[PDB]
């Protein structure tokens, strides 16, 4: 019963992880592993977490495992800290999660962990504000503020979520996408076209249009937009739309949850050739998803 019958939760979960990523062919560390869960296992328990894969062209699936809680302070920080996972590179993202709490209200945040890697992000959670708070914040790319005309004319105007990503050096700017314009598929081909990213087939552009959030990801290398991520919610493994990829049809199925019978979260990445994969994630609890839908103003499906 090392790894299996009676044992803890956050046991159960590592166990599950685990065996996610040897079956999709993730790269992991078990030092890496321990050391996430000897900061953030009860978190992991007690909170909206979910595992994630993703499949990024050339090269092997990445396994990430991610949890937010409602509390008005960034607690992943100092735990992260404490247990060695986030050191100072000097650099700017080194002081942005600690700038973004300062600058705008919190209602929750989240932590996000590759478990090849470590601790990859923190996530600042506001009510929805306008875009426009977030140019307050000292250590945001520069290019963020150069791209006050395009967030105008596609309508992202309410943010709804911050993040600061340590491993790649970047940071995403997360939208509310409640305009009617967004519910039309040439809203997403004009949005990936004013970037130069590749457009996808109509069978995608049909499930884009019932996207609730849209993340865009900026850098402190380039002026430009490095990708851009529409995120999609599944209330179960049958309404995810396995046809389109591997991928999804692999996670959908096989996907561990702890409740009997999971949402999902997929994330449709695009980019210029880098950029362009999915994302999925399982809600391990039962509450992400509900989440997701409520801090959106839309009814559950
Ligand atoms: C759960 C929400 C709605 C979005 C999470 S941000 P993300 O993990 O998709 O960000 P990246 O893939 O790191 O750009």
């Amino acid at each position: 019963s090392a790894g299996a019958g009676a044992m803890t939760i956050v046991n159960r979960i590592r166990t599950d992880v685990v065996n996610v990523a040897k079956s999709f062919g993730a790269e992991y560390s078990e030092a890496v592993i321990d050391q996430i869960f000897q900061g953030f296992g009860e978190k992991f328990t007690n909170t909206g977490f979910a595992i994630r894969v993703q499949n990024k062209r050339n090269q092997k699936v990445d396994c990430n495992i991610r949890y937010g809680e409602a509390k008005e302070n960034c607690l992943a920080w100092d735990i992260a800290r404490e247990s060695g996972l986030l050191s100072d590179q000097g650099h700017p993202v080194d002081t942005l999660i600690q700038e973004m709490f300062q600058a705008i209200p919190a209602i929750a945040y989240g932590a996000d962990f590759d478990i090849n890697y470590g601790l990859v992000k923190i996530w600042h959670l506001p009510k929805i504000v306008p875009v426009e708070e977030a140019f307050k914040i000292p250590s945001l790319p520069k290019s963020v503020n150069a791209h006050i005309d395009f967030f105008k004319k596609y309508h992202l105007d309410a943010l709804c979520a911050l993040t600061v990503d340590y491993r790649n050096k970047s940071t995403n700017l997360y939208f509310d996408a409640h305009h009617p314009e967004q519910r039309t598929t040439q809203f997403y081909k004009n949005i990936l076209q004013s970037q130069q990213f590749e457009v996808p087939s109509d069978e995608v552009l049909e499930i884009l249009v019932n996207c609730p959030e849209i993340a865009v990801t900026f850098n402190w290398s380039s002026p430009g937009i490095e990708r851009m991520c529409f995120y999609t919610a599944f209330v179960n493994r049958e309404t995810v739309p396995q046809h389109i990829n591997p991928v999804l049809k692999k996670f959908a199925q096989e996907a561990p949850a702890l409740l009997d019978n999971p949402g999902f979260l997929v994330g449709w990445s695009f980019g210029p050739k880098k950029g362009t994969y999915i994302k999925i994630d399982v809600d391990y609890h039962g509450l992400v998803v509900p989440s997701f839908f409520h801090m959106h103003n839309l009814p559950l499906p």
